[PDB]
């Protein structure tokens, strides 16, 4: 009977973009980057790997060392969206990320920015997991263009929030985006909505 | 198409009620405790808080240190089970396991674990959730006699796995136990495929 709508963080809440290049820059200023207009396909690494051998490997570097997660900064208007949205009537809201494969310091830290930004109450809207599939919503809001995973017939519409790594992408015409937070969310939740 | 079967983590794969017993045992001596055949209820430290004052308090600070969750002995025949029930045809396992609220260590230590007795390649099954009604599958074995959450109709079975707190209730007769890992699994399984 509540929508239930699952918000990405890595891409919609957390400018994992802008804070990875930052400090790949500053760690490596003697390499070449990518500039978040260039950036194409999801995979940061994969991009890198292309640009020089042994880029992948730093760039990966990058987010697997400790901080990376939690001091990323939210998308403009990404905290208050998902604030307004969780107190709407009829509406469940929770956050669906994945770690990940070093496991160090990445869960901890994502708990750790979900309570900065959004407090203690909402730590138990967090959905850690490899597999967006198995969780089933009404929506999920994501910038990754292709997800898959165990589920073959996911319960979610998938909604692709852009991101510099998928503005270019033509979408299979049923499927919609979210341009950003500032773009109109409550209308792609009342389409859900009985 | 694929069986998907969630397993929880405490209380079914990890002995969280014989680790926690031994440690509160040796951390304060000199207070009184609960032998595992005495537990009742879900909730070891709403027992602790009614047997005295400060208990309950005390019982957390055990699982809320640092090494509490790395440390949990596997239960019997656990990791043989489920690295068999894995490797199965047409069967997908997720373990899925809710973080304590304090989150300092518990999430990194379940991904260590989970490392540790079932491999690198184990940790794309894990799913860390407060709320297990949101995740969808055939089952899930879990030792919490009452689940619920956002989603008022779980896809999942839900079977009971038998634990020290529970192995007294009497179940709504629909539902079903899964009284070790001993016990027939396979059959469980075998149930709800087509
Ligand atoms: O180039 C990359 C590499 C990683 N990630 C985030 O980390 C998760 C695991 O790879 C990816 O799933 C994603 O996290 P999420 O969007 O789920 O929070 C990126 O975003 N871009
Ligand atoms: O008395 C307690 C207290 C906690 N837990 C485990 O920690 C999760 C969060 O409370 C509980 O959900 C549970 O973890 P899970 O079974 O999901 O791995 C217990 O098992 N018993
Ligand atoms: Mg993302
Ligand atoms: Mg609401
Ligand atoms: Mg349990
Ligand atoms: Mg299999």
């Amino acid at each position: 009977r509540a929508l239930r709508v699952l918000v990405n963080m890595d891409g919609v809440l957390a400018d994992f973009e802008g804070g990875f290049l930052r400090k790949f820059r500053a760690r490596f200023p003697d390499q070449p980057f990518i500039a978040l207009e260039d950036r194409r396909g999801f995979w940061v690494s994969e991009q890198y790997g292309r640009l020089r051998p042994g880029l992948s490997e730093k760039a990966i570097s990058i987010w697997e060392s400790k901080n990376f997660f939690f001091e990323l900064e939210p998308l403009p208007g990404a905290v208050e969206a998902v604030k307004e949205m969780a107190s709407l009537q009829n509406t469940d809201v929770f956050i669906c990320t994945s770690p990940i494969k070093m496991f160090k310091y990445c869960p901890y830290e994502k708990y750790a920015w979900v309570e900065k930004y959004f407090g203690p109450d909402f730590l138990e809207q967090i959905v850690l997991t490899r597999d967006k599939t198995v969780v089933s919503a009404d929506l999920l809001i994501d910038d990754r263009p292709d997800i898959t995973g165990a589920e073959p017939t996911p319960s979610w519409e998938h909604v692709l929030f852009t991101a510099c790594h998928n503005q270019h992408l033509q979408l299979q015409p049923p499927r919609r985006r979210l341009h950003s937070w500032a773009d109109d969310w409550k209308a792609i939740l009342d389409s859900k909505r009985p």
